[PDB]
């Protein structure tokens, strides 16, 4: 199947900063900076290091990432 060059990938948190930013490593040991938002984040969540979470890297860079909900 076909489509934009969004790809969600499996990692845990690593560090937590405010500005509702989160850094997540993969499985390759990158860590990737975002951002998490939406309806189940609104709802006062805990977040630790050491946490599986997933995130969609963009075209932009390998440095950039949205926050996905924890890794099902």
């Amino acid at each position: 199947m076909a489509k934009d060059d969004v790809i969600q990938m499996q990692g845990e948190v690593i560090e937590n900063l405010p500005n509702a930013t989160f850094r997540v490593k993969l499985e390759n040991g990158h860590v990737v900076l975002g951002h998490i938002s939406g309806k189940m984040r609104m709802h006062y969540i805990r977040i630790l290091p050491g946490d599986k979470v997933t995130v969609e890297l963009t075209p932009y860079d390998l440095s950039r990432a949205r926050i996905v909900f924890r890794a099902k």
